[PDB]
């Protein structure tokens, strides 16, 4: 079965560590950096790891019941009991860090927390504006919960909740790290069942990332969140599950309407792009443009200088 | 080319009317409703119609700049110039309905209102929820604009904005009518260059529909949203674009543990799905099942009753 990439130009693709569409493609220079995000982690032959999921809906998304109001012990309030995504029961002994589609950075993750009454007074609703900090003593997804703080406290405990993300936020002593995995354990825990840290393994060579500037609600940030692989690609090898022939897939990035390839790129076994470059580079590519599927090479391949 | 569906369960799949997961399966008493939703419209041969685009974010979602705080003339004050989804500039001559991605329904769209400056003091922002009627005399998307209220006055003018959609919201006077399509050119204005209506063609045929309880943010609603083709389907057709041999795909539901066909169903060209049934009924279906492309054939083969 012939290994194969989804025709979708850049406007088209959207970003599988954050619910948004793709922005730019951006190669960064080396500096030791550990690079272990657990959203948006997929084999060429359509293996999901780490917490990822299929849905764009899912991911940094919250499923569950609020079950109690801490107030005057925690600022982030209201603490909700998860389940999976989709509706069935956690289970903390599944060999994976966290839920799947659990945030995968150190900040305040920005959105509404919504419910719908189940039992007498069914179908009545409620939503407002809701912070979760992954760094609280609070975030423990891995244990089966997790905590928001609100404006509102027109909350209901014991009523199915829903947190949907929109964005990030910036306050005094909470930056925004993405490369920084939270502890879904919690404090002084370690993770574990993490899909592996990434970096190029050949000379001249650099990461290239799919960016997304998200949303933020205030504070000074460029909102860049950058994935490995875009959720369509991963969601085409889920579907395809074409077997790797090697451990290396070259891509042509391609202009449709002239023929022309404008770079090539190395496409990873384990689910990530290199190219040939030095130095931070946003890269400058027509808006039609898009990868193609060339053929399977090895790690001694080497790559013509972007 | 070979017609198909990919391979997904009712929890992997996307509503294409509004971002939330499917949460079942619905066939419907026919009773002569117009249905003519505009989003998660496409053809089996891989043809976009209506307003449909393909990305799950652009979905009841809209980008451009705040022009003008129009408070005292309108309770939707803030005034949002709209640039199609992908930042390019809207184009009121193309052959569609509103911008791709425009709501399809008669309501209140509830989400949150973000910007991020551009200019002096770049990269600062703010996000504020937000609300979006589809009835107001100041929803004109076809026209270029749409407007919002907000709790928050904490908007700047001409700085580039979002607006992420959450869930809808009911009060009085304001019903919600998920078939009831707004007019995208305002008050005392047609819509032009729809998608056709839908309707099964056929004696004891209903509509089959992909359902999601979708966030409601106050009032009593079971927050239906019901789309036609699941948002996956559709970019799964635009990917593939296979010929369609028929007017009629039969598609046969399957466990994949015990092997067995659970039921049969019309899959049309135009993009629907009918089944022999007389009544409302909520399907009951096993977690794991989905549907199969089988055969093309014609108007004429008769479903085995569901």
């Amino acid at each position: 079965k012939p290994f194969s990439l989804p025709i979708l130009t850049i406007s088209e693709l959207t970003n599988s560590r954050f619910p948004a569409p793709i922005d730019s493609l951006f190669t960064a220079q080396n500096n030791n950096l550990n690079v272990q995000c657990q959203n948006g982690r997929c084999t060429l032959d359509g293996e999901l790891q780490g917490t990822t999921q299929l849905l764009p809906s899912g991911i940094c998304a919250f499923r569950g019941r609020l079950t109690a109001d801490v107030d005057g012990s925690h600022d982030d309030r209201w603490h909700m009991q998860l389940t999976n995504l989709n509706g069935t029961p956690f289970d903390p002994t599944e060999d994976v860090p966290a839920p799947l589609g659990t945030p995968d950075f150190t900040g305040l993750l920005f959105g509404v927390a919504s419910q719908r009454n189940v039992g007498s007074n069914p179908n009545t609703t409620r939503a407002h504006e809701a912070v979760i900090s992954t760094t609280s003593s609070q975030f423990v997804p891995k244990l089966g919960s997790v905590n928001f703080g609100s404006t509102s406290t027109d909350f209901q405990l014991q009523q199915p909740t829903k947190f949907t993300p929109v964005g990030i936020k910036i306050e005094s002593g909470h930056e925004f790290d993405q490369w920084a995995l939270p502890r879904y354990s919690g404090h002084l825990t370690l993770n574990m069942n993490l899909a592996p840290p990434i970096a190029p393994n050949f000379p001249g060579e650099q990461l290239l990332f799919f960016r997304s500037n998200v949303p933020c609600a205030g504070g000074v940030s460029d909102g860049v969140i950058d994935c490995l692989l875009p959720q369509e690609w991963i969601q085409h090898f889920y579907q395809e599950s074409a077997p790797s022939q090697s451990d290396v897939a070259l891509i042509r990035y391609v202009n449709p309407d002239t023929g022309r390839t404008l770079f090539e790129a190395k496409l990873h076994r384990t689910g990530y792009i290199t190219v040939a470059h030095s130095g931070d580079y946003p890269l400058v590519v027509p808006s039609n443009g898009y990868f193609r599927f060339d053929s399977w090479v090895n790690q001694f391949y080497s790559l013509a200088p972007m």
